[PDB]
């Protein structure tokens, strides 16, 4: 019955759609699509929507900036709706995990450096692995690439599973997510 704010990181520009570094947007779009939440409110270029997962009320947000998502979008909304920090889930692409690999973590480089810059370890977080830039590709290009066919199959799987994970977390907490999703227990 305590609400969650679920935010996915990315960029609303058209060129970013379906690219590696935008996968958190895809995830929140799936969540909202699957949970019946309409995201038709804009704050600048950020998109939001309110609905619920089961009886739990949830606000889903796609902040327009990678750099300042907290301050811009998440913080003010969470405040208004009085969402505890522990119920602000961030979802984003993680170059530190292989493509498609999901990881749900409670609160507490490059990935690591970035995380440490933005304070993301203070929230529960769903990482969607995208792997790291090969050989020595321009990181800019790498992040902008669209998944290859083989990679997309893995990412589809992750998006499918991700919805369920998030639904679980919201409905049964970390403990329920553990129970349901961890092989090793």
């Amino acid at each position: 019955y305590t609400p969650w704010l679920i935010a996915g990181l990315g960029n609303p520009g058209n060129k970013y759609y379906g690219t590696r570094h935008n996968v958190g947007f895809e995830m929140v779009d799936r969540i909202a699509a699957e949970e019946g939440i309409t995201m038709n409110t804009e704050q600048s270029k950020s998109l939001l929507g309110i609905g619920s997962i089961g009886e739990v009320p949830v606000l889903v947000v796609k902040p327009q900036s990678y750099m300042n998502y907290s301050g811009e979008a998440i913080g003010p909304l969470a405040a208004y709706y009085q969402v505890p920090l522990r119920h602000i889930l961030l979802i984003y692409d993680d170059t530190s995990l292989p493509n498609g690999v999901l990881r749900l973590q409670k609160k507490g480089g490059l990935q690591n450096v970035i995380e440490h810059l933005d304070g993301r370890r203070e929230f529960p977080r769903l990482s969607i692995g995208i792997g790291s830039p090969p050989g020595k590709m321009d990181p800019r290009a790498f992040l902008l690439q669209k998944f290859s066919s083989e990679e997309r199959v893995q990412i589809d799987t992750a998006l499918e599973q991700g919805v369920d994970a998030v639904r679980t977390l919201v409905l049964k907490g970390f403990s329920g997510s553990t129970e349901r999703f961890n092989l090793v227990q």
